[PDB]
């Protein structure tokens, strides 16, 4: 099943990027380096502590 795995981390949910950010507050943070990892580097950051 690690296909549906895949498919999970690909596409979670559409607000998962938004999880992400709280994901982002889970483990580590929504920096300038998280910021650029995903497309946009301070949609999380501003609501990132």
């Amino acid at each position: 099943q690690q296909e549906e795995v895949r498919k999970r981390c690909e596409s979670a949910e559409p607000r998962h990027g938004e999880l992400w950010c709280a994901v982002s507050k889970d483990i580590a943070n929504w920096q300038k380096k998280i910021g650029d990892i995903l497309r946009l580097v301070a949609g999380r950051i501003k609501n990132t502590f």
